[PDB]
RNA sequence: UGCUAGGUGACCCAAUACGGGCAUCGGGCAAAACUCGCGUAGGAUUAGCGAGCUGGGUCGCUUUUUUUUUUCAGCGGCCCAUGGCUUAUCCUUAGCCUGUCUUAACG
């Protein structure tokens, strides 16, 4: 719900900072909780629906067939960089933005 | 593989009588050569490595030789898995360690 409000108010600035706290500590608990209840781990992110989070590297692939995504760079504003991660992680919300996209589009038309 | 001692000689030299060289065998211990575990000058005004930059298969990788058992590497050619590192590369200083001097010691 407040990434609905956050696409809806782009200027506000003070509770964004508790954007930023809400998801760093729940990709602390993911990254605790596949240490400590695997099975809870893969329940609730298939409940919800959401990837695998966890940490030169590999984030913890298969044996065999390592499908892989990584992302490293070879001055921004808040919520035009605040925007794609939050997509990028959370397949719900990605599809909520090809869907508003495609709403858009077809509205205008 | 290299040394020293042995034992052998259808060989060569020496011998008023006998030992050396020379070939081969094998006992003793030995070097050599490779591999990896770590250590290691600073520089971001060196930030991506202009590269096979790492791995798997295939060969080529110039010898059989005592009983149940025995023989490295990208080093080159080919495919191929697309990865490997990130004080990675690049620069410049510099042989390295024990040493010697000092400090009470650590340095």
């Amino acid at each position: 719900e407040l990434v609905k409000h956050f696409d809806a108010n782009r200027k506000e600035l003070r509770p964004m900072r508790e954007l930023e706290i809400m998801m760093n500590q729940r990709r602390r608990m993911l990254t605790w909780l596949r240490r400590a209840d695997f099975e809870s781990y893969a329940y609730v992110i298939s409940k919800l629906g959401l990837q695998d989070i966890y940490t030169x590297x590999x984030x913890x692939x298969x044996x065999x067939x390592x499908x892989x995504x990584x992302x490293x760079x070879x001055k921004t504003n808040l919520w035009q960089r605040l925007r794609p991660q939050l997509l990028a992680e959370d397949p719900v919300l990605a599809a909520q933005a090809v869907a508003t996209a495609a709403a858009e589009k077809q509205r205008q038309t």
